[PDB]
């Protein structure tokens, strides 16, 4: 019933994403001049460098709202991809399967901790 206990967990979630071959090409902002057609589909950029940011400012409430920037990353990379068999985007659908197996506890804890509060 810890409500505070999902940052700590998310923090070890973006080190092992982080040590992940499978992040390198989300790890800092998509590369304008290797792209420059980027911004033309994608309104809103994210990476996981952003979302640590956010996490250690003290700039998320809840899991919920970190958990929102993480996708966030994931459909960027299916609306940029010319290809569903293209390397990067197979490298996104991994990394997404992993942190959806990672994240559900944390937010099932977190959502527990704060009905507990409310009871
Ligand atoms: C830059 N980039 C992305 O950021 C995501 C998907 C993708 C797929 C093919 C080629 C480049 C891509």
């Amino acid at each position: 019933y810890d409500i505070q206990a999902w940052k700590k967990q998310c923090e070890e979630l973006l080190n092992l994403i982080f040590q992940c071959e499978d992040s390198e090409p989300f790890r800092q902002p998509v590369d304008l001049l290797e792209y420059p057609d980027y911004r033309d589909i994608i309104d809103t950029p994210m990476d996981f460098a952003t979302v640590r940011e956010t996490l250690e400012a003290g700039n998320y409430e809840s899991p919920m709202e970190l958990c929102k920037d993480v996708r966030l990353i994931f459909s960027n990379s299916k609306a940029y991809t010319p290809s569903k068999r293209s390397r990067i985007y197979s490298m996104s659908l991994r990394l997404s399967a992993f942190f959806e197996e990672h994240i559900s506890s944390v937010l099932s804890d977190y959502k527990s901790a704060l009905r507990f509060h409310k009871r």
